[PDB]
């Protein structure tokens, strides 16, 4: 008698299901897209939280090969001036993540307040690649509406719509111009929206009905939040995620605002690459689309 | 060869799914009914429990837009000057819940003893709104039968039965006249009625198939049970309860017989709109027929 | 490619579904059939353990309306001794399970040894009600063909066959002659079975199978394993048995060889008396074959 | 919407159904193959691990009637010296395991580096009996084409592939020429494969799947990884394997590089044999292909 659309899954359900391989960790490529317009050496960005990226994080994560979003926790002219600072950051590091002038990219958040016309602006004007539209519920007016409008009014700024978890707001993000959609509500057990709103969508499901109502549009799903070790990262792709977003992870490390990022992100890609190197997938367009899950009990 | 008549689930094997919001958790409606006769503005009602609720914290629950059922385990005249005492407390509260002559509405719970027929009387005379035929097994001859002498001999009375959980005794609470029905036997996880009796409804599923059976008639279901966070409350909810009970939570206020009552319902109805938020529903008319549930399995 | 014959449930896998009742736990009838030809006033049976069953304990079961069985870690002549002392004690006790001399009923256990025909010709001469072919694994030659055996040479005593768990065990201890069949292997989770041998049938699955094979048949099956409160007791009750046997729970009480058995019988009926009443059954009868399950997922 | 091939079962997740007996464990016959070639009298091998099987270790498992395999984590000198020690040791034992020559039966791992095909000359000139290629992966072209190569360049020599865990994995192997496969991916709970690479197959439907693949081969599988207990070797059996690896349960005897081995080893098969009454198997042929499981929840 209940309106339970479907049974969905979470990390610790699933197990990648080893394939033919011929190709060592070393060897695949990591190369992917962040959205449309951008891609990425890594599928590897750092969130818009305030304990995690700022100038500093944002300018490692591109050297990298991924990307940092400057959070929003801020005042406009602060935000535009991390976002300047990485921009402006001189350059060792061959997989640095570059727009066309070979400048570092950064993105930044922005939320539905009053202030989010003049602060798109003033982001805009400081160079940055991607303009974030990041709330608890991107299946509303406020964060549709303003995917659109910024898509309107900037149209040479890459736009990302978050966080979702269906198939249908991946479409209505789509239909308002998104160039890339962020995933993840609920994502963890026992999370503050689980225990709060009694809502949430396990992420292995999430990622999938996502990436399969975008699949054929060019349109670029990353996957944030309820990564605890590098072969849930790996799970995420497989299930369809293009990159995966990780926050509280880089919070003690010395560039966010416990030793360097390079560390962990290098442990990270690690177990990816040992994941592509188990189910013969050579690069990331493999590992999306060709390695299956076993189901388990938990037992 | 067992007669396993379903699986049945409770909060922790569900989430709401968000859905498409252009609704403020501040701007939604929480008004609902308690009974076919009452309208409460919140759906919250505090337990018939000697820890719970007497006058001073059936007041406050007025006040907030819910309602308290004084408990019985105590007197009868005892018990008909805790109602007294609330409809005589002189009414700022603009979201009371009040009778037709503006007086706090105040429930009162009953049992099966000797001494019923006397103590309905004199809670009727001493103005409640609503009694409530209150016991471990409302699907019982002692229940309904009772329910259906209140209902015949004292017509203007509104009348609740419970407690409940399946399609069958919501259906013979119907035909006694029941106002509203009650829900939750055996709802928590090593709760006495399990470890003692073997018996229990997981209270999703409860819920369910008592709103299925109800449906159409105009009587509401209240659920009583297993909803130790704001979360289950909304899930409570989008199974199709109109409104729900606390008990024990409440058990250490000021108002019960840690800190205000206030406190406590501004929390646990925070989450709730958070929840309608989520899921795009306006109304709790809304929340308990449009939003779905996805199945987790607790990996 | 497993050869999985179903799944099997446990007792915390299912609760029962309360249904309508005007019957009180107090005027529940308890009376059942340990055998074809042993009536019960109450379902309950004392273990053969060494910790358990002499003849101080299998008086005050006889005494409260059960039955001990006698383990058999001891002498013959012992064994023997053991039976006499319950089969003479002078009997205030109006449930006594008793013979047609007025004389309490006992049961006593015997193995498979090289001893086993002289060990039952001791028992029977001593005036035992029923003699308990009882192993590890009574679905075996050892057991069945001294099942035969002793109905064929001793043919006015009871006997008893065990421990199986499945329908084809049922039969062929009903072809054997079997007066009853007792059911329990591996019921435990991390029960020694299970940890050394990887062998056992969730209990509520072996009671159905073993109860839908034994049906139309007269033959009674005894539920021996895994019930930690009253609450299992009434499930294994509903699955199917006739009465249950309980060890270790009755081990460090004075009459075995924390405080009087009576308390702990009186507590163990109590809760089946619950469930009967909240299931609607008057007798043991209804209880086996009306109430139903709703399976449950543990979270 | 996810790539789900199935749900896979670990031991935890199944129990032995017992079956009609008239065989006690002492009686039944442990004798199996190891490989085509090779016929062990119990299913028992120890692990190519550094803390686990050098010569001292080798010669203890295979006086009981099993096998080591010496560890590739040495010289390629050291492992041949390792080799000559077994197959010199002169030789109370009617169970060992040894050659048409009356020698001690060892195997030795090689692994895919460089180094590969003068280690596998060394250890057939030592007079090797099987030979293990022997990685985290062995659905690889490192591992496959190694075997191949082995049998083309060796053909007096057995070989085990490994580790793999599906249908496609044992047949590649098998038409390479392997004379058996080893199975274990990930085979244990919270083990750095599945935490590192997201990657395992539980191990009960592993077993199962190459099993079923490798029917009508004449190829032998060996279960390698997640037995904990003597039950969990039972479950490995009865899902299809041929014999069982062990690693770090004999880590801390004193024959590797708490007590003796003997110890350890009699007590799992003790297990073994204990299962085998249960289900009433007299020997393995019977083991693996006639005894059925119940799923069971966890409850
Ligand atoms: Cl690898
Ligand atoms: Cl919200
Ligand atoms: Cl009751
Ligand atoms: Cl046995």
């Amino acid at each position: 008698m209940l309106r339970i659309s479907q049974e969905a899954l979470t990390f610790d359900d699933v197990l990648l299901i080893p394939g033919y391989s011929e190709v060592l960790p070393k060897d695949v490529s990591l190369k992917t897209r962040l959205t449309r317009g951008i891609e990425l050496n890594i599928p590897l960005v750092s969130a818009a939280m305030d304990t995690v990226t700022e100038a500093r994080l944002a300018i490692a994560m591109a050297q990298e090969g991924g990307i940092g979003i400057i959070h929003k926790n801020m005042g406009i002219e602060q935000q535009a001036a991390e976002v300047r600072k990485v921009k402006k950051h001189e350059t060792t590091y061959p997989l640095a993540s570059k727009d066309e002038q070979g400048r570092l990219r950064v993105g930044a958040a922005v939320g539905t307040g009053a202030d989010t016309g003049e602060r798109v602006a003033a982001l805009v004007a400081a160079g940055v690649d991607v303009v974030v539209v990041d709330t608890a519920h991107g299946h509303s007016k406020g964060v549709i509406e303003r995917v659109r409008w910024v898509k309107q009014t900037f149209p040479d700024v890459q736009v990302i719509g978050g966080n979702i978890a269906t198939a249908e707001a991946a479409k209505a993000l789509a239909e308002a111009g998104a160039d890339a959609v962020k995933v993840g509500i609920g994502p963890g057990s026992i999370c503050t929206t689980r225990i709060v709103a009694g809502v949430g969508v396990p992420q292995i499901s999430a990622i999938a009905n996502v990436a399969a109502a975008l699949e054929g549009t060019g349109v670029p799903l990353i996957a944030d939040g309820g990564i605890r070790f590098s072969g849930d990262l790996a799970k995420a792709m497989v299930a369809g995620a293009y990159c995966v977003m990780m926050g509280s992870m880089f919070a003690g490390t010395e560039e966010a605002p416990k030793g360097a990022l390079s560390a962990i992100v290098h442990q990270l890609m690690g177990g990816l690459r040992a994941a592509m190197g188990y189910t013969g997938s050579a690069d990331i367009q493999q590992m999306r689309t060709q390695p299956q899950f076993v189901r388990i009990t938990g037992a």
